[PDB]
């Protein structure tokens, strides 16, 4: 029958930017091993209980996120406020990396890859081929002066025409812009037209991803050097988890994934019927996103260990700590497979792909969610197009920032503090928080025995009770006590004022969960005592 096979490539894709383009970079960024203890820590301590919370409360409630929230209690509205205002930001910087994927395919095209050779405009005389950075290059007859890859050049050079620093904004550079816009228009269209069903070709936008993942999983473990690779990304450095870093990029990895505080979970439980084991779909889905992020790992990671021996340099230098570890180590292998321009090609259709999925469906419900905040205002015919084309021309505009010389720098503001980090932590805190001691976790227990029909085994409560309150808190804690500023590629220290401004953003949602509580405060009549009682009592959540 195959009913199991046959959700999973229905149901949420478990395959995204942050499997093949997050997870990477944040480990790489963390140490190879060491990233993984609080990762799987997190994966079942907090984010598959988050996971399965989101979709049960949707499905118990029927409804999403900003309304779901205040049918469970009502004073704590404020985390679907918060979820969408994360989700408003994530929209803008996700959509920058496919500008940058869709680039590279524009420029895949030509016969020879521009990575491939250093005969090039933007190569700088320090290029230098990798086969020749060993041969006679580093250190034999004259020393290596600084030598660096073509692919590196590249991304830095042709793609980002990196400036020193956010300080220097630089200019709009254009063939990225026009790319951004690209991407947007398709977004704006499938959006505005309503393309959101393709059941004759979901198979192949499943199967595709996974397919090319296979291939360069193949050729990097038939690369020399491939064992080096995975053995820095297998074994943990101990002295790396006494680091606060490690472990909210870890954590939160895990959530942005999931997608998880976005409120998309609760609308897909929404969808879900009351009478669901929604609980086995949670648990598989949730597995198999982490699953494909581990073994894209082991792809990422022997390409990186080649690259490191044919260099001649360690694996931890070898590539960008940074956003922007997919588009030097894939590339790089694509120039290895034989028939390099077509992987190419399959590559950036394949990132692409996975990411407009995404995109349309996280800017559709940013704006569903927004128009169902004023639904008789918005739900004229015209409004909520012209609504649309609002959102993603808002988005494009803020996108401009980050598709400048100085782009990146703000783009790793955004990836650091708009969607994840210490906002993630809070927006799970709180949900966590709110159904295991308010709602009360037992009392839910009842609820999704019924809608599951067993009643579920003792992690789900003790992980919302407990663990995900203990590990969310006592990372941010440790943060503070151990603060690190953020560090782009290792070597820029972002001045005070962008630390300021990300943590703004950071911020933005944070605030919104006790500024609603001040305002349903402030709104319900009584004594405050008798005001709290009412707004935490859940208003009818079972809707028998
Ligand atoms: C999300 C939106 C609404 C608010 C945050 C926008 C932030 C992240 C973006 C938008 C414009 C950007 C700025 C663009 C231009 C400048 C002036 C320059 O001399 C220093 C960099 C600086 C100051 C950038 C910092 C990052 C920046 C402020
Ligand atoms: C805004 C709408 C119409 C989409 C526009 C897309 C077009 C106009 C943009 C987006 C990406 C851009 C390309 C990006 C990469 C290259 C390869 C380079 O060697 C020559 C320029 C060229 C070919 C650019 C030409 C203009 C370009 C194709
Ligand atoms: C609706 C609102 C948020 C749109 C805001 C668009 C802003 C964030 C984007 C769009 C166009 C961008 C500008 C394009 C060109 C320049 C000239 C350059 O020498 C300084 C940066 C600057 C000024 C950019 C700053 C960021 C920018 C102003
Ligand atoms: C929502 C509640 C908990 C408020 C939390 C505010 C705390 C966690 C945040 C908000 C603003 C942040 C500060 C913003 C700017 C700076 C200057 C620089 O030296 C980095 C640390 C520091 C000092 C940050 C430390 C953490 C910080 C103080
Ligand atoms: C409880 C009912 C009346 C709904 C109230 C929603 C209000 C209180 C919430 C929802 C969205 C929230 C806003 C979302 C955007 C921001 C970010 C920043 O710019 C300042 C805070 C601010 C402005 C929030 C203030 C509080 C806010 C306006
Ligand atoms: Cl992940
Ligand atoms: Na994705």
């Amino acid at each position: 029958s195959s009913k199991i096979d046959f959700v999973l490539s229905v149901a949420g894709g478990f395959v995204g930017l942050g499997n093949v383009w997050r997870f990477p970079y944040l480990c790489y960024k963390n140490g190879g091993g060491a990233f993984l203890i609080p990762y799987f820590i997190f994966l079942f301590g907090s984010g598959l209980p988050v996971f399965f919370l989101e979709i049960i409360i949707g499905q118990y409630t029927s409804e999403g996120g900003i309304t779901c929230w205040e049918k469970i209690c009502p004073l704590f509205s404020g985390i679907g406020y918060a979820s969408v205002v994360i989700v408003s930001l994530l929209n803008v910087y996700y959509i920058v990396i496919l500008a940058w994927a869709t680039y590279y395919l524009f420029q895949s095209f030509q016969k020879e890859l521009p990575w491939a050779h250093c005969n090039h405009s933007w190569n700088t005389p320090h290029c230098m081929e990798d086969t020749m950075r060993k041969n006679k290059s580093v250190w034999i007859t004259i020393s290596s002066t600084n030598f660096t890859s073509p692919v590196i050049e590249f991304w830095e050079r042709n793609v980002l025409s990196l400036s020193p620093g956010i300080d220097h904004p630089g200019s709009l550079k254009w063939d990225l812009a026009l790319c951004l816009l690209l991407v947007w228009l398709v977004c704006f269209f499938c959006i505005w037209k309503g393309v959101r069903s393709t059941g004759k070709v979901v198979y192949f936008t499943a199967t595709f991803p996974f397919a090319m993942l296979l291939v360069l999983l193949v050729r990097g473990l038939t690369l020399p050097g491939a064992g080096a690779g995975i053995k820095f990304y297998l074994y943990p450095d101990i002295t790396r988890l006494e680091d606060p870093q490690v472990w909210i990029d870890a954590g939160t990895q895990i959530f942005f994934s999931y997608a998880i505080c976005l409120g998309a979970m609760t609308s897909l439980g929404s969808y879900n019927k009351y009478k669901y084991n929604s609980y086995r779909d949670c648990m598989l889905l949730g597995c198999l996103n982490s699953g494909t992020s581990f073994v894209s790992g082991f792809a990422i990671f022997s390409i990186l260990g080649f690259m490191a021996q044919e260099q001649g340099v360690d694996i931890a230098d070898v590539a960008e700590s940074g956003p922007g570890l997919a588009f030097i180590a894939y590339p790089k292998a694509v120039t290895m497979m034989p028939l390099p321009t077509f992987w190419s090609i399959l590559f950036f259709i394949m990132l692409l792909l996975l990411g407009l999925d995404s995109q349309f469906v996280e800017v559709e419900g940013q704006i569903t969610s927004l128009v169902d905040l004023y639904p008789s205002f918005l739900r004229k015919g015209y409004r909520r197009e012209i609504f649309i084309a609002f959102v993603c021309s808002i988005s494009y505009l803020l996108g401009l920032t980050m598709v400048t010389e100085g782009g990146m720098y703000v783009f790793q503001l955004f990836d650091y503090y708009a969607a994840s980090g210490v906002c993630l932590l809070w927006v799970a805190f709180f949900e966590c928080f709110v159904i295991a001691w308010i709602y009360g976790g037992d009392n839910l227990y009842d609820g999704i025995e019924d809608m599951i029909g067993y009643r579920p085994g003792p992690w789900m409560k003790y992980s919302w009770a407990v663990i995900t309150p203990v590990l969310c808190v006592g990372c941010f804690i440790f943060s503070l006590v151990k603060y690190v500023p953020l560090t782009y590629n290792k070597t820029y220290v972002y001045p005070n004022w962008a630390i300021g401004l990300g943590w703004s953003l950071a911020l933005s949602s944070m605030l919104c969960v006790p500024l609603v509580i001040v305002i349903r405060l402030c709104q319900t009549e009584g004594p405050f005592l008798v005001r709290v009682k009412y707004l935490l009592t859940p208003r009818e959540p079972n809707r028998w």
